[PDB]
């Protein structure tokens, strides 16, 4: 038997998590069948926190729990409702943990946009109808902070649509100081952003469909704008409008357009903004204190730093954050070192120059935490492949003493790895993403020593040994002097002499990884597996994690060399010899379903059919603040030209030599339906036939349970008949 | 060789017309490569009127032109910009043919929704902005007869939507009196229409979609309402707001809803109207008399006559117009019998009876002419067929004495005839369209001799014998006691003892007629010739001209016995023996999208695949004036429940057994495309697998020249593929 479709769709084989919250510096607490536990990782004992049974007479189903970090309280969100990717809205109880009641006094109001505890004790910010509002106690009345929330124009402590997909990655903007004194939020004015307007049908029910209105900015539209604010949440008069001391920006910025593109808090009284211009290749860093006198807050000139790109864009999507050393007088920080390479430089508050304490030909991926001893970073060093994801540890009294913590604690089964620490780093979590099973594991910080496996995966690995998988090859391949990556989905029993069938599964997207050592159970495990079909991946040019060489080679070049070396990378694969080079295909999603029209669009001849998932089809659809960050304004005199010369709509006639399958979900608020329709128009007009699947109120994920299944199902169809 | 697909498409075999419009009694206008004859039918003589280089710099391309019935001037229509179905905008220049000039003084505004001529003279009424104009001479300043004129709100002599589409059939909402005193014109107030709205995604270069937005009453929402009026054109104070003295509804309409539903000029001062209940089963005429003293008018209920139904609906579409005798006493109108036939009623003003000068089990389809000797109709009575249409004339002072003027002129070439006839009806045109060749004549009504043959498409015959056509078969089959009519396109050479694959080509909806005698070259001439497959019709239940038994058949009841009748229809060609009965297909569009949606949601198993183009899937989405016509008001009073058993979302299951191709154009205004989109969805969520195909910015039409080509040649690949 077989890794089938249904097995896929129906998740019969399922992988387990251990996901935990770090409550101190030596507890976190597990879910279990409904109980939340706490296990003492100090000595291995584990108590009933909350009991499964405690809600059964809640009435409601609970979505989500959040405890109050100081234990006195439970937070209970449920009625949740999705918005966008990150964003949606809830309604919440609290619930009294050193008594045994729900708080019935000056309840969160129904329809809450965001909420949070302060990171110490138990006070309470929430956002509502755009407006901030907080609570010290559960039971007494909140303060309300914000007057001058107003839908789709006003945004007080929540990110407008464009702020929350391709800026700050959440819904949420507000930022608590580190002992919960000060409220940071921001603020955005979406008056003169135009909008997208699209239909929602809704239930057979409902009579006219609805029009849906977000203030979107495309590309070189009219932006938001943004304020920054603090606030005393202790000074809060129960009889006076509290008073929000705005920062202003760097002058630097105020010239011209500009976005707020990080909030860290460095220590009790100084916090740190980072500033982009519109155009994203400059960026400023500024560093505020409290001046106890005045109330006020000031940014000394001198302490500001800039971070600024000569060959491309500023960050990988945005300027990294900083992370400060307990004093806050200095701060590490990943930038691109002068040959192009992400690394760890270290930060005096106020001398411009830094101090690369990582340099090497591959890049850091993230700073994990750190004490007064230690700095601990991600990185894919190891081995030299850059698909592949370690713990380190840095001594920071000697930048020479670089320990790997996890390289070598299973070398064949593990070489992608995440870290979860505790409060102060006294203790660590590990995830094993692959190229094994997922493997969870707990360590302390101390002396590195494995205290125990807490997930092991070992129940799916019974099941699996009754299922013939595919095998996963990752390796490289040189184009010029550069080495690029690849991984293929082999089909079990993998005999390299005969001639199968590939499907190049596409993204490609500027700072993409499509090749890694990642466990996946999706689609193309059913492609191999099942229809003996090799699902091939390549991270050509525009690519991360291997420096601005790479990644940089398609600034102001969208649609370009990513798209000619997916091309080539399919060459390359018939080369191999066991490739039917007759029966090669070609898809993806969002970016990738852009790139996959545009190789058909290239009349390459290499692909027989492609199937494009909600793609991008013009750059001038899609919203600015992605699309400017890699191509910049589409006027005359920045780049109008290359964003005329990259749509999928001018390689319309090439269709004839292929057969095409576009999908695309109505009620997509991302890739908007348009990018879809006007290629289907474009393909019409030049008597091309091609096969088409509108989703009816899906959006960008078509992510619902009935029509994940169906969209699969029929590409599956797609690529049988195709293939034979 | 055979009438191939591009044959078709290309339209390489022209089927030739001979359009003419009447300007006296006796002479016509004809086209001629670009010039207007005049061709005097009394010697035969023909001259130039208008030479084709007259507007050769002219400037602009001319869309129409309009000439005055006075011979003076010559209206001229270019910039034309379709709206909905009959409604458009348009730029008009007059030119002067007394003089040689174009008047530049006081021209006819860019953007104009209606114009025309007074039917005497050279008066021009024009509707702009909304609001009526009047232009008594070419170069003299309009006298405004409206101001209360809004977009999408008042209509002033132009119908809002769903008057254009179901009720008028025309955009015009104005009638001038016989001689051009008084100008009769309607108001919509549109006020608390609900309105529809989708995407418009235009131009690639268009960054943001439009959404189109339209007042559009779904079934049983608030509709529109009516104010009728009457002004007098010849005292128009240059300098008086002049005065529109409205004309109020008959008291039986006021209490509920109501439409204004027909506006016939019986005299210099004597106008009919005639109003519809928003239940559609009562009709009521007013006569309405010019007060010479009073200026009023005045409507006697004397002189109202009432028309109704107990079985279904009053009229065919509505009910018919009146044609008046000279002196505007008595009128000729079409009513069905008591046996459920549409004859001719005589009726005189104040009588409440009519006498009927026509009986029978067959059908008047239309009143042509009225002289004071003759009455000219057409009707469907001869060899007993309904999918027949000839002329003939009746004797007024002799019931009895009916001539059939075209029965006979050419048997076998001729039995589907329309008659044009001149002022006072000296002369007239018969046009012949099947089931030969289109046949154009003149004739004269004096003694019925046949002039001459004005077009007789030998140059298409010629043409056609080089070419392998198919046959037609029209005929009948029992199913009750009733006899329902068929058509088969046959291939050619039809071999009776062979097996071949059938489609069934449907509409189905109230009083349709898809088996006709008419002479077609369209996709079925193709899947006949070329792909020798057997394109079938029925019109069972449901279906027009055979009288209310069958046609009110399905008052109340749509997507019932019409539905049922399509499948019993077919398991009856299998029977016949020469259909493989395992490659039957059925397509559709508009209603008989929804049809052929029903149909393979029914799981009668008879029919391997189906087409559905723009269908209707649910009665609550269509407009209120259609389907309430049929159904009532979906309240559950009323006939929620037949409204709510009757969709295609709710045979989704059956889907399984089918193969489905649903196709719909996003921009369609009047079946919206939320119809194919609750299917799809519908479908999805029961794990259907089907095929779509949207069709960006088209509309119920798909007509653009680019997307008519697509379509066809998408659901020939669909068809093939599906039979082999
Ligand atoms: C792994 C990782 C870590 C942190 C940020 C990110 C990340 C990923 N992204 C992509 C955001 C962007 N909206 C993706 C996107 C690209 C398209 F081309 C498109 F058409 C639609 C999209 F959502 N931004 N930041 C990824
Ligand atoms: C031959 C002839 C003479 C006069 C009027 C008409 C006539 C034809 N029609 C059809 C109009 C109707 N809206 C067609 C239609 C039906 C549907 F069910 C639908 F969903 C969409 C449509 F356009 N109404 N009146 C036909």
């Amino acid at each position: 038997k077989t890794y089938t479709l249904t097995d896929y769709l129906k998740n019969t084989y399922r992988l387990k998590l251990y996901s935990l919250r770090w409550i101190s510096d030596h507890e976190y607490l597990y879910k279990q069948e409904n109980n939340i536990l706490v296990f003492n990782a100090e000595y291995g004992n584990s108590s009933v926190f909350l009991e499964n049974s405690t809600f059964d007479e809640f009435g409601h189903s609970i979505n989500d729990y959040s405890i109050s970090p100081d234990g006195q309280f439970i937070l209970l969100e449920y009625n949740y409702v999705k918005q966008w990717r990150h964003s949606y809205t809830a309604s919440y109880d609290i619930y009294d943990l050193n008594k045994r009641q729900l708080i019935t006094e000056e309840r969160i109001p129904n329809n809450t946009q965001w909420v949070t505890w302060s990171p110490v004790g138990h006070k309470l910010a929430y956002v509502w109808n755009n407006d901030i509002y907080v609570k010290i106690e559960p039971n007494l009345p909140s303060y309300r902070i914000t007057w001058t929330g107003k839908e789709d124009i006003i945004y007080n402590g929540i990110t407008d649509w464009v702020y929350e997909e391709e800026v700050f990655s959440a819904y949420s903007a507000l930022w608590w100081s580190p002992n919960g004194t000060f409220l940071a939020y921001a603020q955005f004015n979406d008056t003169e952003v135009p909008l997208i307007e699209y239909s929602f049908y809704s239930d057979e029910s409902l009579q006219y469909p609805k029009t849906v209105r977000v203030p979107y900015p495309k590309a070189g539209a009219v932006n938001p704008t943004v304020k920054f604010f603090v606030v005393n949440t202790d000074s809060l008069s129960s009889v006076t409008n509290a008073t929000s001391i705005q920062i202003t920006a760097p002058a630097s910025m105020l010239i011209g357009d500009h976005y707020l593109c990080d909030v860290t808090w460095a220590t009790q009284e100084r916090i740190s903004l980072q500033w982009l211009r519109r155009i994203q290749n400059y960026s400023v860093m500024d560093i505020c204190d409290y001046d106890e006198s005045s109330g006020r807050w000031n940014c000394l000139v001198a302490r500001q730093h800039i971070e600024m790109s000569t060959t491309g864009w500023v960050g990988r999507f945005r300027p990294s954050e900083p992370h400060f050393t307990l004093d806050g007088n200095s701060f590490y920080k990943i930038i691109s070192n002068e040959e192009g390479y992400r690394h760890i430089c270290y930060f005096q508050i106020d001398k411009k120059d830094c101090t690369f304490i990582t340099k090497g030909t591959w890049e850091v991926i993230g700073i994990e935490a750190l004490t007064s001893d230690y700095l601990y970073y991600i990185s894919n060093e190891y081995k030299g492949m850059p698909g592949g994801r370690n713990l380190y540890k840095i001594q920071l009294s000697d930048y020479t003493k670089v320990t790997c913590l996890s390289c070598e604690l299973n070398p064949e089964r593990c070489q992608y790895y995440s870290v979860s620490f505790s409060k102060e780093a006294k203790y660590y979590q590990l995830r094993c993403s692959g190229p094994g099973l997922p493997l969870y594991t707990l360590h302390s910080s101390v002396n590195d020593k494995g205290l125990r496996v807490l997930e092991d995966n070992s129940a799916l690995d019974k099941m699996l040994q009754n299922v013939q998988m595919p095998s996963k090859k990752l390796d490289f391949i040189i184009l010029n002097e550069t080495k690029f990556w690849y991984q293929m989905i082999l089909p079990p029993h993998f005999d390299k002499s005969k001639k199968y069938p590939l499907l190049l599964d596409v993204y490609a997207g500027p700072c993409s990884q499509k090749a890694d050592t990642v466990f996946r159970l999706n689609w193309a495990t059913y492609l191999a597996s099942t229809e003996n079909i090799i699902v091939a991946s390549f991270d050509g040019r525009g690519s991360g994690y291997q420096g601005d060489k790479i990644m940089h080679a398609i600034n102001r070049r969208l649609g370009t060399f990513e798209v000619e070396d997916q091309i080539e990378a399919a060459r390359q694969f018939s080369k191999m010899g066991f490739v039917d080079n007759k029966r090669i295909a070609i898809w993806g999603w969002s970016y990738g379903g852009y790139v996959t029209s545009m190789v058909l669009g290239s009349g390459s001849g290499v692909f027989k059919c492609g199937i494009a998932v909600a793609p991008v089809s013009r750059w001038e659809y899609y919203d600015s603040v992605y699309t400017e960050r890699y191509m910049g304004l589409p006027t005359p005199e920045d780049n109008l030209d290359h964003y005329r010369n990259s749509t999928v709509m001018s390689r319309a006639e090439n269709f004839k030599q292929v057969e095409y399958l576009l999908i695309h979900g109505t009620a997509d608020d991302n890739v908007h339906f348009q990018q879809s329709a006007q290629i289907s128009k474009a393909l019409v007009d030049v008597g091309v036939d091609f096969q088409a699947m509108w989703y009816t109120d899906e959006d960008h994920g078509i992510a619902s349970s009935t029509a994940h299944q169906h969209i699969y199902t029929h590409m599956s169809h797609f690529i049988k008949q195709c293939f034979s």
